[PDB]
């Protein structure tokens, strides 16, 4: 009937977890594209601010709903796409199991990586020390539990919250690599990860371009 | 049959979004409470270190559930105890448009408030300058837009996504406060919320306990 319009620019890690949940559901047909380049200041436009005056993307208009997190963003997807399949949320408890990972990734992780990231980019950080890396290397000891006591990040089964974790960790990784002998499971959970066939188009596409913007401000 | 257990201390925020939204959805009877003292180092116990990595409040336990977000506890008590009456998420539209706005709180308002209301505390910003108080400003700014567009954050009724956003604002208004020039339609939306009934226990108290701890220090 109508699609889904997700305004987008693929370097940003939620913009990523919404692409790969996107190609998960096998819905990238029903769900059209607009990118809005943030390097170009296109989420400035007063379109864009009108639509969401955080100015930041993803951002989803699916006829008169609005949504301005890649997290509600998610599981919108979910509710509407997915109902009968394998990421389906329909039962209280996954969903709950599911949501509260997406919060960690969006009150935690990303927070923490972001900080990181930005700050590197925009020179305001020239030389990366222990205090800054110390929230994230916490995180990382966050998720390491998680993926002690299940195999994914929400249970033993993948789940739409394994995308926006590693889209952060795709990025952040570039600057805080994961040890195999400090973070095993993490590690062997983020080589699965990047063995899924939709990783290299919806995620590992933006990481390059990201990391090829990094190298240049830190030579 | 079983009672979800909610690990908590009231002067925390997140918390009482938690507790208003166990008010709203008249289930004060139905949730056991478990206090854990943040100023006495509770949470840094073995024991809420196991439940919980993130070594923070609120939890909710409830069986073999464990939910560390509060954004997470309030949509899933929404889903067990609120189906049939006002604050009900069971069409997917209007769950969308509250967990939008409970993500606008955990991303974006509770970060960068708690960002300023810690550093006060802990004495590492002992005067606010405009630098300090400029990304709650442009959060109260994306809230004005929302509550211009509906009378409530999420929609034209009250939803459980007000009671997260206000605990926040209650918070850091101590330091930074609305002006009903600048921010009419939140002045007015953060008046209407400090009637309801149930406001005074569920937020005023941990409130006002944390106006003591920041009077004390910045005396
Ligand atoms: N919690 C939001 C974060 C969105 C966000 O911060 N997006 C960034 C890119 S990573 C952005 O567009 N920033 C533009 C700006 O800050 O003006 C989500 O998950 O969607
Ligand atoms: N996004 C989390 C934030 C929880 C949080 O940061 N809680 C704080 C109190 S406001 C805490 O318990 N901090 C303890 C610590 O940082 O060790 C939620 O909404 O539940
Ligand atoms: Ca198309
Ligand atoms: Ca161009
Ligand atoms: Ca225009
Ligand atoms: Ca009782
Ligand atoms: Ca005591
Ligand atoms: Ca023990």
């Amino acid at each position: 009937m109508s699609k889904p319009v997700l305004y987008y620019d693929d370097i940003s890690p939620p913009v990523r977890g919404v692409l790969l949940t996107v190609a998960a559901l096998g819905i990238k047909d029903q769900v059209e594209l607009k990118l809005v380049r943030l390097f170009e200041r296109e989420h400035l436009l007063e379109d864009f601010v009108k639509l969401n005056p955080l100015h930041a993307v993803p951002v989803l208009k699916h006829d008169d709903l609005v949504l301005t997190d890649s997290h509600a963003i998610i599981m919108y997807l979910c509710d509407i796409f997915g109902q009968d399949g394998d990421f389906s949320l329909k039962d209280p408890k996954q969903r709950a199991r599911v949501h509260n990972r997406l919060c960690f990734n969006n009150a935690v992780l990303f927070q923490r990586e972001s900080i990181v990231m930005r700050g590197l980019i925009n020179r305001s950080i020239v030389t990366l020390e222990d205090h800054h890396l110390k929230p994230v290397q916490e995180a990382y000891d966050c998720l390491e539990v998680y993926l002690t006591n299940s195999k994914f990040v929400a249970c033993d089964q993948l789940t739409v919250a394994d995308f926006p974790i590693v889209a952060c960790m795709s990025t952040v990784g570039m600057v805080c690599p994961l040890s195999t002998s400090r973070w095993p499971k993490t590690a062997a959970w983020f080589e699965t990860m990047k063995q899924l066939p939709y990783y290299q188009q919806a995620n590992q596409v933006g990481v390059d371009k990201l990391k090829e913007r990094l190298h240049a401000v830190m030579k």
